[PDB]
């Protein structure tokens, strides 16, 4: 199995969302090579269908794009905790929603190139609304798929979760009408 | 949109290498008070999906060292300032591959990773190819490729996009033949 092994390692930066370290690696060569990798805890993202076939999902301001886009709920993994557990926290916390379901569908990275990001995706079933910060600034919305399909094409949705989320709703209806 | 618009206060450079700049901004939030974002720059890339006259997709083997991982993704090259994205899909589609095409259409552009990165990836399929070391290189069926899922050798987001507009195309095809 192919490696760059790490011969040195420079740690440049350790903030509240991400660490960035220098990775200095060997190569068949025998030369060495840097690495920048941005290392990230990881991410739980919910695809929540409600009874009425619209799927959740929030708009925020994404301060590296310098715009809001409107994505998925989603939120970060957390050290010794149940990713699914984190799922059912954030559907709830971020949207208001409680669900019977909660099953993991796939997981991926999102820029391998240069981050080591995992955002793991869950499909939540069986929603209906819980009753009962002030720096967080979310937008909760709900869309038909036609609306989604439009919003993508508005490129209001603009992120690789949302984009596979919502593309796996055309898949289910797809095959919704392969059995009509 | 602009929707909770955070403007910068001030502006803190950290790093400048060669794949990554990293940034530490002060915004003024909605409600007047401030906070930090960490802004990795990035250049953005063009990806491509390309179906061969077997229906298989085409990709390529790739070392992650972020994820001390080789992967199986859809070619990718970096954006070239001043060069049409669809000029530079057609020559990373050719030079990883070997494949040329009859056709490269834009199907979708998406933010990698905007909760910290500014990566944007611009998707082109390619229609109608033909072959002009290659080792790297892997077709793949719809079935092996929703197995290479399952076994997550397909690992990032624009492949599985990729995967998933192959579902696509067959959930559709089966409507009209």
């Amino acid at each position: 199995l192919f490696e760059e092994k790490t011969i040195k390692t420079e740690q440049i930066f350790s903030g509240r969302v991400v660490k960035l370290q220098v990775d200095d690696v060997e190569l068949p060569n025998g030369q060495t090579s840097k690495r920048e990798i941005v290392r990230h805890p990881g991410a739980v993202a919910v695809i929540a269908i409600t009874n009425e076939n619209k799927i959740v999902m929030v708009e925020q301001y994404r301060k590296p794009l310098e715009k809001s886009i409107v994505e998925i709920p989603a939120g970060k993994l957390e050290k010794g905790e149940d990713p699914r557990i984190t799922a059912l926290r954030e559907l709830e916390e971020e949207t208001g929603y409680e669900c019977e379901q909660m099953e993991w569908l796939i997981s991926f990275a999102t820029s391998p190139g240069f981050a080591d990001e995992i955002i793991h995706i869950y499909v939540a079933k069986g929603l209906s609304k819980k009753e009962n910060d002030e720096d967080e600034f979310v937008d909760l919305i709900e869309l038909t798929l036609d609306e989604a399909l439009q919003y993508i094409k508005e490129q209001r949705i603009y992120d690789s979760k949302t984009v596979i989320a919502v593309q796996y709703l055309q898949l289910q209806e797809a095959l919704k009408n392969k059995l009509e």
